[PDB]
């Protein structure tokens, strides 16, 4: 499965915004089969957006259970001789959908599309009732995991183990799509460099021809057959190889953009086209002021303008798969992307407070075999749909897992190996949490380049930069000599509320963010193996409520409404001072 | 105005073209028209989101303050199952000036920044292939624009736009772009008007221009059960025993007009609410019952889209207004996105509909630095200006005529009526508006300094709308003098005109977080105290039938020593968080009985 693009392939975008929405507090929907009649006592909701914060209501915001969307649609008239298929680009956590009293789809996965042919349940020209049942619950076999808890009164409350807030709803595009009656499924392409080759595979209903055209889209070379190899002689050139499906009586044309993408890892260097690289940029989040994680074109354009100004050339889709629009953008603009799945919270050592969670991390009570297989499904879907993007430069299996407990490597080994089985073109990482240090972590052996999320001077060095530097440097050198891999610091940052200034350079002040980030920068400058720096969050984002979070995680370089803290000008001076992709040497 | 109805979905349809990502480029030296950029793909472009203002999408002050022409562009595949159908391309709002090319054929031109414009473009496309849409957008204001302004060119030829309204002059394609298909039998326009007597029964006269054929109509129920039927291009009266459109509820029948040609059919559903507005003495009646307006002057303004319409923003802002107890609002200083008038229609929100005629006043800006000396004059507000204004009223009424939520038209906001020729200007505009729609009252929002003994034009309008700021811009910080001045000025207006009085703006700048024990200006405590005193005075004047505090949220403005990052008069911050006064109003507005004036 890959993204619908239009040519003699058509669609009616159904991000019509306003659907009928209703909560299901007493779980009556399935039994009264609500999809059967117009929702009783509904309210208007926006459909590219989370349902949590759109109504300024704490009881919808913290709601756990089943919610219901509904929307009627007229199917276009020129589709009577076509297959009508219905695609949701992201339903966060779980979705099941009924096209007029007949059930059509079901899917467990919050950041990946799922589609299904409904041509035998539609006829072009008339109006059908679409009803969606969305679930936002997490158990130990979900990606990410969690524990629902039902109190004395029967009220559900969801507990989880990741920082960001558990936003849910229809966060991305809904889509009615038609394609000619022979070509259905997937295409895959792989690219090589010689210090200039390709490959093709199409799955459709008949003969296939493929022609690579360039940005002027004049044909630069053509083959036809499911496989073989053509050759050819800040932001990146994207050719376009146009694959055609000659068969039955109708032809089908699909355009797939390809970039000359190359890379594996070599010793201590993350090369690109046989070129050393330094990652600069951010751990991101899909989080905005009123839409939750809902995608929005304005926000995307503005935050790319911000990363462009600040000099970042890369980022990482922190803790879940992102809106594909962003990877198409990264394609055209030459942004380097670390693709991560929703597998966060595999750790019960991070929660901090005054408050019964399972005692053995890897076991049947928690992360079991079912968990490992749901995980492998998540990696499967992320690779299945982002495989042809040039901007995806590395896969990341999970984020900050607890690898101290027994059973950790028995769990993660088949996943690393299987993912290498899923695509050998790009490297494999697993971002490492602070407390599984160099002397302790179990799984770093299995990955190509190890990524570190370290916060010396914040969570563990009590605001004392002068010792934090020393600790961070030992640990740096230790990691490299233990694995002689490239080191990408994927998370590093401190909570700072915009407006707090202090002569004493204290924690939470803007001066402290500046000083802390630049001391980290000084040690980066001095160790061979660090090939990347991505600060911990570009903007402030929302989290669940707790004594550690003042209205959200304030570790951002920008505020939630995208206004710059002082450190935004620190980074801008450093990241645009170096030349592109090259690390500042030691002074 | 020219015939136009909202594109609604029947067995003939529309395909959304706000795909957001278009090619955008500014035209710094007007090379665009000369090289007719409309001919080839835009040279040196960057991605823009549509709909949204272009000013703040790139976090760059040099685009933000840019004056001149900008260029949007996008290819489109026209669906082929549309062959033998009329294809129309509608822009719902291109702010200030826009003209567009279907690759090389130019199709439309428009100077109104907040009202739609379309053109039948069936002979310039054929279904199945993809054509390039190129749009030229101008953000310049002169004295014949609505609103007016003065572009001024420095020594170097760079433009800088000067204007005389508070809010910032956002531009771009702010609303929906859209290709839509209709059968070759045209239902070009519909007009519906409602009457009632004692809530028991009456009728909805009707008129329709349907360019191509016979028309029958059926008014259907919320159950879509037929409750009456008509026949004819006009007349089309039927009588009912209905459940009529009321503020708290908003019951909407559906007028299904069908246009039978000899081979083609066309179906249009137009939602109607059975409401009757009028004014009698000092009372604003709705279904023959006095009404009390509560709520806000609003704005189309958010943190990164400028004035771009956004569904989440609409849903969340209605959630807040509903919580806070607001029952009404007015589309402050320009026509709003029709989505909002449909929302108000379905939910029973009462709306004062206003045109973009702000800044007809050179007495409001205050500072230390060349504006014309005669407001009404050939160099400034001129005859061309008056026809431009009459055109703006023509489009707004043409587009929001059948909405039950629209309860009153407002021609302009805070014009200076002191100079002679103010009444010469506004009188024919008031009379013309009255003939363009006799169903709803006519207002013209009154500025603080054209007081009751000074104003010239209020004679000409049905309901008096006051923007008062005693205690803020004058009597600054003194609640005891502001109360007296306000109360005698209110009583004065009542003695002079015996109209209903709606206080359509009253508010103070309040920094969220700034608290004070001394109840001084800019603190949240001052907002509460100030609004609260104003509320005692309203409660003590017979003729005041409405209160709309000045601004629901903080919004952006031009830069100046009076605007701290914008106008801070909102009850909510720009990111919709409530100041302390937000709970003051919530206590009042849900304490009173719905639609009733507090009895003191
Ligand atoms: C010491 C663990 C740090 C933690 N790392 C994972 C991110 O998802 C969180 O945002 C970050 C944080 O605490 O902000
Ligand atoms: C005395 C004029 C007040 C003025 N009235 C018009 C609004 O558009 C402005 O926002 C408001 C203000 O200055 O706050």
């Amino acid at each position: 499965m890959l993204r619908p693009v239009e040519t003699p392939t058509r669609e009616i975008k159904k991000l019509d915004g306003l659907w009928a929405f209703s909560l299901d507090r007493e779980n009556c929907g399935i039994d009264q089969r609500w999809w059967e009649s117009a929702l009783q006592e509904s309210r208007a909701i926006a459909v590219p957006g989370s349902f949590n914060d759109q109504f300024a209501d704490a009881d919808i915001r913290n709601y756990a259970g089943n919610v219901w969307y509904q929307r009627e649609v007229f199917i276009p008239k020129g589709w009577a001789g076509q297959r009508i298929v219905l695609r949701f680009d992201a339903v966060t956590h779980y979705g099941k959908v009924w096209v007029n009293n007949q059930e059509v789809m079901e899917h467990q996965g919050g950041y990946t599309p799922f589609e299904a042919d409904v041509t035998p349940y539609v006829i072009a020209g008339k109006s059908v009732r679409i009803t969606v049942c969305v679930n936002n619950e997490l158990n130990w076999q979900t990606i990410p995991p969690g524990m629902v808890i039902t109190d004395e009164n029967g009220k559900k409350k969801q507990s989880y183990f990741h920082d960001f807030f558990n936003y849910a709803g229809i966060h991305r595009s809904v889509m009615l799509y038609t394609t000619p009656n022979t070509w259905v499924d997937d295409i895959t392409v792989v690219t090589h460099v010689a210090q200039a080759s390709v490959d093709w595979q199409v799955v459709a209903n008949g003969d296939v021809s493929v022609e690579l055209r360039d940005a002027d889209q004049q044909v630069v070379a053509t083959g036809q057959g499911t496989s073989g190899t053509l050759q050819v002689v800040g932001e990146g050139y994207l050719y376009e190889l146009c694959v055609t499906a000659k068969s039955q009586t109708e032809c089908d044309i699909y355009p797939l953009r390809v970039g000359i993408r190359s890379v594996a890892v070599k010793g201590e260097q993350f090369l690109i086209n046989h070129k050393p690289f330094y990652f600069t940029g951010f751990g991101r989040h899909e989080d905005a002021d009123l839409r939750g994680k809902g995608f929005d074109n304005v926000l995307m354009v503005h935050d790319h303008a911000l990363m462009d100004w600040i000099g970042a050339n890369s980022y990482r889709t922190s803790h879940y798969p992102y809106a594909e629009e962003m990877l198409d953008w990264a394609d055209e603009h030459g942004i380097v992307v670390i693709d991560e799945t929703a597998a966060v919270g595999f750790n019960l050592s991070l929660g901090i407070g005054f408050e019964n969670k399972p005692k053995e991390l890897y076991s049947e009570e928690a992360v079991n075999g079912e968990t490992q297989q749901a995980h492998l499904q998540a990696i499967k879907e992320l690779i299945a749909r982002d495989k042809n993007h040039p901007s995806v430069v590395m896969w990341s299996i999970a984020n900050e897992p607890d690898t101290r407990p027994q059973g950790a490597r028995e769990y993660f080994a088949p996943l690393a190996e299987a993912t290498r089985k899923l695509d050998p073109t790009r490297p494999i990482t697993c971002v490492n949490v602070m407390f599984c240090d160099a002397h302790t972590d179990t799984i770093s052996d299995l990955f190509d380049v190890l990524c570190l999320n370290r916060y010396y001077g914040w969570y563990v060095q009590s605001g004392d930069l002068e010792t934090a530097e020393k600790v961070l440097e030992k640990e740096l050198l230790a990691w490299q000599e233990k694995l002689h891999q490239p080191i990408i610091i994927t998370e590093y940052g401190v909570d700072t509320l915009a407006g707090l200034h202090s002569m004493y350079t204290d924690m939470w002040s803007e001066e402290y963010q500046c000083a802390w980030l630049d001391m980290y920068h000084r040690v980066f400058d001095r160790v061979s193996a660090v090939v990347g720096e991505q600060v911990w969050n570009f903007a402030d984002f929302a989290t669940s409520q707790g004594i550690l979070r003042v209205g959200g995680n304030k570790k951002g370089i920008f505020t939630r409404d995208r206004k710059p803290k002082s450190a935004a000008f620190l980074l801008q001076k450093r990241w645009t001072g170096m030349n592109f992709g090259e690390k500042p040497q030691q002074g």
